[PDB]
């Protein structure tokens, strides 16, 4: 039979050590470095770190919000379903409104995507939330427009990591320029649900 | 306010056209090419195609199995939750046994990961199934060992795309060498749930 390593806790340790031995992580603060390592781990890609950008203090602020019980608002089910419940510090609610039955008609009325329209349903949980956008550039652009209104509830942090060829790089560059609340992005086309989930999981628990 | 493209159907078309204009896709058959384009789209990474390998006839065989009602067996919830139900041709069941309450003790008894142990519960649905492994190298290695027993039910196809630094590249290279059933892999460290889901979604429906 095929022989292979079967100890999961050991595989995690070995993966993180391989990443730290290869990656270019010097510019990151200790709180940022742990997040970047987990993102590289999720992507299977040393080199991803050259694209990661944080607002100063974001990693400290997002961990404090999660420890205070902040909900995590997710643009897609792959993100909400990926968050490790066992790593959550304060029984944090993990929400995704994409599949709400009111979303298809609301998107039609708004002239926007279902991913963006679903963010309107985040309003009651948005104040102090940790936002996790790993898919949809239109959700990130729409959130920036929602936050231009002073009446809109404001999240504690935004993990803005949508992936893609159309609008993704622009949505993340616009988030960093707008600086609405503390943020982290993967500049360019890279991103996605796995990288976004890894950022949430890294910030949720102090143990790698 | 920020201006951006809001037509989702249009964004998909533009994304696929950008990928076809940049990517090195000549070696793929027409059935394989559509799968590779969707995988690049999910990853946000032209260049991913240099790592993709298919067994001859896999893309045709996997689409035929899905059209015949084959279940899709997934190593992780990010994979099962990512599959687009609307693209499924024959009310295909999408299964993930990772969270079954019997898995933690079975993994302890087997001396293996929860991801690998959960595959034992796939046995009743495995004959003719489409396997979608996007996370766990130990699930892919364990499946290869299960299939060395002639009594084991055999899937119609394996999408073997686990990501990672430890065991991932080896598990996928071992799947291609063993050639148990038709397969597709992303050679090396790259892979993951998004790429795996994109392969399933591409094979499920004839419309991109
Ligand atoms: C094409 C655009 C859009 N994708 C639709 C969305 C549907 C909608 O919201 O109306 C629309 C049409 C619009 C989203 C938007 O552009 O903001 C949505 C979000 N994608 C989903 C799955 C997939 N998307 C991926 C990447 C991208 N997709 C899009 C991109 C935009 C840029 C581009 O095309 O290059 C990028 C981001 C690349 C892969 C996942 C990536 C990951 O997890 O890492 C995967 C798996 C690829 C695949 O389709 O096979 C469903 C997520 C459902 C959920 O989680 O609840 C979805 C709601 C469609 C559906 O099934 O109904
Ligand atoms: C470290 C190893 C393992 N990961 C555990 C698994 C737990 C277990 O099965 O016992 C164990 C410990 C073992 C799996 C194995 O190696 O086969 C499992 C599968 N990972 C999960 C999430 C994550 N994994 C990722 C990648 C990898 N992880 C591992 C790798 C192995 C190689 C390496 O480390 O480089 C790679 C594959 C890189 C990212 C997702 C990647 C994606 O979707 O694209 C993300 C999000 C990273 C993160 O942890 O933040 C849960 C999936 C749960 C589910 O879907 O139901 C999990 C069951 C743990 C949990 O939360 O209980």
């Amino acid at each position: 039979p095929h022989e292979y390593e079967k100890d999961g806790a050991k595989i995690y340790v070995q993966s993180f050590a391989t990443i730290r031995a290869e990656a270019d992580l010097a510019r990151f603060t200790p709180e940022e470095e742990v997040v970047v390592v987990r993102m590289i781990h999720a992507a299977g890609m040393v080199g991803l770190e050259n694209h990661v950008r944080f607002a100063p203090g974001m990693a400290i602020a997002a961990r404090a919000a999660l420890e205070a019980g902040a909900p995590i608002l997710c643009d897609a089910r792959m993100v909400s379903e990926g968050i490790t419940r066992a790593r959550l510090p304060a029984k944090n609610e993990v929400i995704c409104t994409l599949q709400d039955p009111r979303v298809p008609a609301l998107a039609q009325e708004m002239g926007n995507t279902r991913s963006a329209a679903a963010l309107e349903l985040w309003r009651p949980k948005l104040e102090g939330a940790v936002v996790a956008i790993g898919n949809a550039p239109t959700a990130l652009f729409h959130l920036l427009n929602m936050l231009e209104d002073p009446a809109c509830p404001r999240p504690a942090a935004i993990i803005g990591c949508p992936v893609g060829f159309i609008g993704a790089a622009e949505s993340k560059a616009a988030l960093a320029v707008a600086n609405p609340v503390p943020w982290v992005i993967v500049e360019g086309r890279l991103g996605g649900s796995a990288i976004t989930v890894a950022a949430v999981n890294a910030l949720a628990c102090r143990k790698e």
